[PDB]
């Protein structure tokens, strides 16, 4: 059997299961088992990063996917007011794509075309040095298929190599000082840095006005108090190579078995709720007041995503925000 004929042979046998997993029982990366669906229903792109995500620019409204193995964030918008180069690049859009990449990170890119129960589902997928997916862009119904079929055409190559996969990869009280001392929520990752900490040792490290563990139900409560109240929220979810940035209201929340998720008109979560392991209150302060955020780990110490109340820069997170915060049960 080749890959591609064990990839078919795996998705018989498991009919649920995303291509991201179906990789993993085969024993590959899912940019492995894309690269096996060329000249079946995807085809090797020209891949530099930067110039793909420029183009897309030109594609209007369109569906962004980007996901770590514990959530998964679907947003509709658009490639817009684009800041690209190597170590950190933006696409800014509040309330639509809003986007923190990692380009470096960023090895090899396709697009599919599949014929997919609902309907077919046209696609661009990029993948990291290690095979794991980074982003997904999904064509919908707003979108410029002119300018998609243009992009398309100016991007496939029959050029299909062999992917080069890579393998991987101060006290206490200093620290409380340091965070207290803080102005910008951007200085955290300095901190972090510069005293040699993973967010959950610099949050055990610092005062417990400052971080502390609330039950790992507080997603779910926090999630429905919002879609009660109606208030602005952003939600944050990475990976390697690349962060998506919800900022809007919750819509709707529904469990499905280990899932909880969120379904927008525009946004959709699905985060593995039974994956949480530690759930943590931060409060960081800032020119403009403390910026209270839920973080939420997974037992590995993986960011599976961050809560935060709506806010722009001169302006101070919303009281609401902080009382449903306060809402949360202390653990």
């Amino acid at each position: 059997k080749s890959i591609y004929e064990q990839y078919l042979q795996a998705k018989a046998d498991n009919p649920g299961k995303y291509a991201r997993d179906l990789a993993t029982l085969m024993g590959i990366s899912e940019a492995e088992l894309t690269h096996s669906r060329v000249s079946h229903d995807a085809k090797r792109l020209k891949g530099d990063a930067r110039a793909l995500l420029a183009a897309l620019e030109a594609v209007g409204e369109v569906k962004a996917i980007t996901r770590n193995t514990y959530a998964v964030h679907e947003q509709m918008g658009r490639y817009e007011n684009q800041h690209l180069n190597g170590h950190a690049g933006l696409i800014l859009n509040p309330r639509n794509l809003d986007l923190r990449l990692f380009l470096n990170q960023w090895a090899s890119a396709f697009t599919l075309t599949e014929e997919t129960r609902h309907g077919v589902r046209h696609s661009i997928q990029f993948f990291d040095h290690q095979g794991d997916a980074l982003h997904k862009v999904y064509v919908t119904e707003q979108t410029d298929m002119p300018a998609w079929e243009a992009l398309l055409a100016q991007f496939i190559t029959t050029e299909n190599p062999e992917l080069q996969l890579e393998p991987l990869s101060a006290t206490d009280e200093a620290v409380d000082a340091e965070w207290r001392a803080m102005t910008d929520v951007h200085q955290f990752f300095q901190l972090l840095k510069r005293n040699n900490l993973t967010r959950q040792q610099a949050f055990r490290a610092v005062g417990n006005d400052l971080a502390y563990q609330v039950d790992n139900s507080s997603l779910t409560q926090l999630l429905n108090i919002a879609q009660q109240e109606q208030n602005e929220i952003m939600i944050f979810v990475g990976n390697r190579g690349c962060v998506q940035i919800f900022t809007g209201m919750i819509e709707k929340v529904t469990p499905h078995q280990d899932w909880i998720n969120v379904f927008n008109q525009r946004f959709t979560l699905h985060l593995i709720e039974t994956t949480i392991a530690e759930s943590w209150i931060t409060r960081k302060p800032t020119k403009d007041g403390f910026v209270t955020s839920l973080e939420l780990f997974a037992a590995d110490g993986t960011q599976i995503a961050q809560l935060y109340g709506q806010r722009t820069e001169g302006q101070p997170e919303q009281t609401q925000w902080r009382d449903q915060i306060a809402r949360l049960n202390n653990k």
